[PDB]
DNA sequence: TATCTGCAACGTTGCAGA
DNA sequence: TATCTGCAACGTTGCAGA
């Protein structure tokens, strides 16, 4: 029963290959055949069969997620799926979920990609400065669109949170709140975000005039029990911190725990700076200065790079870069 | 120049059907031409054509999740995405992901996948008590699996979390902390586990002998920027309950919200247990009490399930409730 | 017997004609 | 010329035959 070329070539008598040049744009057929197979087509609900598609043309029309299975607490890796979906769902696109369990294994799943060739397009985060799955694909002519910049001399499709900005934006409240000494739950130095928020952040103490209290003994990465018990003596040496901006809200939560457990109340003691990926940390602590990251609309804009990039459309059109903008919650 | 059966076969040089037929341990390939199969086909190293292959067999090796766009905020569904692949992982099968956005257009992703067969197995969220979803594939005979129960007389693989025992257990632990004034957070009457939340609850305040504060004035897909005045509101009020259960730590978070804006401390005055997707509300509420709800552990047998079920398993062995945990 | 083998076909499209 | 169309093949397996 499910209508297939040969099904809409029978009803119209006309020739399956007719139907096939008919159905997608061609000069060959003429109008009013066209129009007549356009139009049968939509009425029984013909869609292409997508295994005889992809038997005898390349396309896949599958759109691959690499998803590293450690992420953040509060992540919301979810919201990215549907940002995508939302965008695939006008087009002839799927969405399959390849997961790694592990940096070590970052560059599997995209070998059985390419080997395979079981996908158009390919959408990856946690890029690296020099990362390698960024030059396989270039070089082996993937089509793929990163969360992330990378820093190797590539330009590819892209779509990143301004966390540059947004360290420099951070301190600003904080010097707007007086506080003079400040630190950073700066990203791993592995990954590319890592500088950009180090370069904020720089920026941020030289022009706000600022001091720069320094920690080195913990990362966004760091366990989170590990970051409360942390969290907590800072607060009992001499000195403690006036400022503290995270680049993390899932690390954030763990240190606020140890603050209170140290007994500090923010505001008053301590205001923090902390960016978060949906709206949800002003409920439990609303003097904590937020800004979201709104990353199904990365999930939307990662899409519609691809698909461009899928097209044709070259790489440095495609890149674009996401401001902060400072959460409806926030002092 | 990626290597297929018709390559194999030009080197060994074989026929294609002994190439294919060796590759799967069939008894007509001899044992020496199978090694000599085996072996360069390991070493090219040959992947079968999924199109090939699905084209020619029914058999699309595609399992599809079909997700509510909207979710609580907490429910981290990311959680439960790798639950399930990582039971595909061994497997043959990949994970495309479907999703609706309207809650009529709760069925139009469903006919998708059977009128196109786009699909081995599906996997849905959110049930209903008679859900249109769930007997559709039942009476079309495509295997699936559900997060939740239902209740249409029909038997079908499913994994829900035992929310009738979550429920009289919330009740126990509120005696514990001595608070003789209850209330209870529930579900849209739209969705099952409405009724075992409410049965394992009412039957856990006769037994308990403690009261129910009423409140039926909210439920948990309120929105959080409302349900916070009524936390406020409440408390604020001639009679403020002396204990109060949450099946989302998604309305959990927002009702505290209005619990310190009108001021009482939890822990001393209150004390509240909720349920967790993951152990997140302990970093933000020391004394809350909670209970774990491990999602990706759904996400696994709701996939072990479903695996079973599409070998054509029986329904009824394919059923599994988890007992809540009280965390760390 | 053991052990191998071609044909035919799933739905689509490129190419060479009609 | 201007539209139309059959043949073949993409890779795979069930099947009969040897």
């Amino acid at each position: 029963e499910r209508p297939t070329l040969k099904t809409i070539a029978y009803m119209t008598g006309l020739g399956i290959t007719t139907v096939s040049r008919a159905l997608k744009d061609a000069p060959d057929i003429g109008a009013e055949t066209k129009e007549r197979v356009r139009l049968i087509a939509q009425q029984i609900g013909y869609q292409p069969n997508r295994a005889g598609v992809r038997l005898r043309t390349g396309k896949t029309n599958v759109i691959a997620l690499v998803l590293s299975v450690d992420e953040e607490l509060m992540g919301f890796t979810s919201q990215m799926v549907f940002g995508i979906t939302e965008v695939l769902a006008t087009t002839q696109y799927h969405l399959v979920v390849t997961p790694h369990t592990h940096a070590k294994d970052s560059m599997v799943p995209i070998r059985y990609i390419l080997e395979t060739g079981s996908a158009d397009g390919v959408i990856i985060s946690k890029i690296e400065p020099n990362d390698p799955r960024v030059r396989f694909m270039t070089e082996r002519k993937m089509p793929f669109v990163t969360h992330g910049r990378s820093d190797m001399g590539i330009e590819h499709a892209y779509h990143d949170f301004d966390n540059e900005a947004y360290a420099y934006e951070a301190v600003e409240r904080l010097a707007q709140c007086g506080r003079k000494r400040i630190a950073i739950i700066v990203p791993p130095s592995r990954f590319a975000f890592h500088d950009h928020a180090r370069k904020g952040f720089t920026r941020g103490i030289r022009d706000f005039g600022v001091s720069e209290f320094p920690l080195d003994a913990i990362t966004i990465e760091t366990p989170l029990d590990k970051i409360r018990d942390f969290g907590k003596r800072l607060m009992q040496s001499d000195d403690r911190p006036d400022g503290i901006v995270s680049i993390s809200g899932s690390s954030t939560i763990a240190l606020v725990a140890g603050f209170e457990a140290a007994g500090v109340r923010i505001g008053k003691d301590i205001d923090i700076v902390s960016k978060q990926s949906a709206e949800f940390l002003n409920w439990i602590q609303p003097q904590i200065h937020t800004v979201n990251e709104d990353i199904k609309l990365a999930g939307r804009e990662l899409a519609k790079a691809l698909l461009a990039r899928i097209n044709g459309a070259p790489p440095e059109t495609l890149q674009s870069v996401s401001r902060p903008v400072w959460s409806s919650m926030a002092p």
